[PDB]
RNA sequence: AAUUGAAAAUGCUAAGGAUGAAAGUCUAUGCGUUUCAAC
């Protein structure tokens, strides 16, 4: 019982062509769209016919993909229709339910076009006819390795969601509701009430939401099935309603809170399933044991993160005080972890701010040490990636840590000014690569709040970034650090002159760049070039609007 | 404006299937190796 999926191959010579197609429209070489819009014609006249062929090769799927995002919407309607009797089979297939999910996300946006236009309902009917083509395949295709990415693509589609938002029709409410309605029926034998539904089938039902494959399915149906079911059948599928532990339940999510593909399917759901049930859970599998989970960084951690995302405020300042105190234990091995946990107790009026203070300043800025800087106790600079010979990209440790620096700097002024102190502690063209990296950038940008940084720190630090003025301005990163050294350079209006003059010296090459172009139009140099004394009556106007 | 693959080359096998009176031959949708591609 197996859908075909093979459709024939290619000679060497449509190879070749295709090959070649792909090079050119990829090289995107054409000057006016028209020429782009005919080339893309002439490689869907060559072709007609082999649609199942091409889209089921790994040579040219891609090329299909592209082919389906750059024709018009006459050429995607054909493309979709050529598809049509065989949608479960390439759905099944390695490369073709890439193309498919392609072709579907475009169409999507072409039926909200359709919606909100002249409602010519021919790309919902197509829509509609694919679906009631897939409608006896859902089970199968919710445990498939390939055909369960296109079942969560379309359940995000109809329920209007965020695909990697569109209107949709009301038939694709009623599709949804279809869909979920079909699998509930293909899950439940045949129980025409819940109280029929054996123990078995909740047992095999658990272990599908363990299941690597069908987890993220069964996850998106429990987030939104509450658009139509009130009553949250797929969610009462998992879990219980009694206000005592079953042996079963509690089994299971022990078992949840030591697996992978559980904690996260427990994480998802919490923050989408309704609040009392999710009360409930932590009330009774949960509460008692909150640090032993969290220190669990590969499992427990994401559920005990979601708790302190989605409770209420007394659950979640109990969570708090069990969990601040182990927050430098935390640190070392999951820093993400720590991130929210600092952010939670920022969102909640800075509970317990001054633990988390203690810890923080007494694990990376000490008093007692000779050379402290928190740059190099967090963000690890002196063996990161910057100012490397090599074109190696950032990290994502380094991201990471970034981040976490970042929400320091937001939790208190004593973590801005120990940033801006170490930054100064560098030597200038460390902090000038700094500008320049990809994303250690935000740190500096980070700093760059004019009301919570002292004028002589900003004057220092103007200093330093103004002798690279032109090459942070025409930079990718370093422009968004010019925008916001327009507000930072308040009553410090001779750093304005400077920086001013600086890019009027280079005017060419800052107007060639594209960047540039924005830094100039965000300090508004063209007032600065033509009325020097409106340009000085703004400057005076912001100050008194950034100082009251 | 920040391990998998009906991919190539080259080999192994012939259950099923084709041919044959039989022997035999052909055929991979089964496989080895070296590349290629992707995540």
């Amino acid at each position: 019982t197996q859908p075909q999926m093979f459709f024939g191959v290619l000679d060497r010579e449509e190879l070749e062509y295709f090959k070649q197609a792909e090079s050119t429209l990829q090289l995107d070489a054409f000057e006016a769209p028209e020429e782009k819009f005919q080339f893309v014609t002439s490689i869907i006249e060559e072709a007609k016919g082999k649609e199942l062929k091409l889209v089921t090769s790994q040579i040219t799927s891609k090329l299909m993909e592209r082919v389906i995002l750059e024709c018009d919407e006459t050429q995607l309607k054909d493309i979709f229709q050529s598809f049509n009797g065989v949608f479960f089979g390439l759905s099944c297939h390695k490369y073709a339910s890439h193309v498919l999910e392609t072709l579907f996300v475009r169409s999507a946006a072409l039926v909200e076009r359709e919606l909100l236009t002249s409602g010519s309902v021919t790309m919902e009917n197509m829509f509609l006819f694919m679906l009631n083509e897939l409608k006896p395949h859902l089970k199968t295709m919710m445990n498939h390795q390939y055909a369960s990415h296109v079942l969560r693509l379309l359940i995000l589609i109809l329920s209007s969601k965020t695909l990697p938002v569109y209107q949709t029709p009301e038939s694709f409410k009623s599709e949804l509701r279809d869909i979920i309605t079909t699998l509930y029926k293909g899950f439940t034998n045949g129980a025409e009430s819940r109280s029929d539904i054996s123990q078995s089938t909740i047992t095999k039902f658990r272990e599908y939401s363990v299941d690597k494959v069908a987890s993220p399915v069964i996850q998106l149906i429990i987030q939104v099935e509450g658009i139509f079911d009130r009553d949250r059948s797929f969610w009462r599928l998992v879990f219980n309603t009694a206000d005592e532990k079953d042996p079963k339940e509690e089994s299971f999510l022990e078992y949840l809170l030591s697996d992978p593909v559980g904690s996260h399917f427990l994480e998802n759901v919490i923050g989408s399933a309704r609040l009392k049930y999710v009360e409930r859970l932590y009330r009774l599998y949960m509460k008692d044991r909150i640090v032993k989970l969290a220190k669990r960084d590969t499992t427990g951690a994401f559920v005990v993160r979601a708790l302190l995302e989605h409770l209420k405020e007394k659950d979640v300042k109990q969570i708090l005080d069990a969990v601040v105190p182990e927050l430098s234990m935390l640190l070392n091995s999951n820093m993400d972890f720590g991130t929210a946990i600092i952010n939670t107790s920022n969102k909640q009026g800075g509970y317990l701010r001054d633990d988390v203070i203690a810890q923080l300043i007494q694990k990376y800025y000490p008093e007692k040490s000779d050379a402290k800087n928190i740059l190099e106790s967090c963000l690890l600079l002196s063996a990161s990636t910057l100012g490397n010979t090599r074109d190696d990209w950032p990290t994502a440790e380094e991201r990471r840590r970034s981040v976490f620096l970042e929400q320091l700097i937001d939790y208190d002024d004593k973590f801005l000014n120990i940033t801006i102190d170490s930054m100064l502690a560098l030597p200038e063209e460390r902090l000038i690569q700094m500008c320049y990296h990809g994303v250690f950038s935000h740190v500096v940008e980070h700093v760059l709040q004019t009301t919570r940084v002292d004028i002589i720190k900003r004057k220092m630090l103007l200093n330093i970034l103004s002798k690279e003025s032109v090459n942070l301005a025409c930079n990718v990163y370093g422009s968004h650090i010019m925008d916001k050294l327009w507000e930072f350079t308040a009553k410090l209006t001779l750093y304005k002159e400077r920086i001013a003059r600086a890019l009027v010296l280079e005017t060419e090459k800052v107007k060639n760049s594209i960047y540039g172009r924005q830094v100039w139009k965000n300090w508004k140099l063209e007032l600065y070039v033509r009325k020097m004394w409106d340009w000085k009556k703004l400057i005076k106007e912001q100050e008194f609007e950034i100082f009251p």
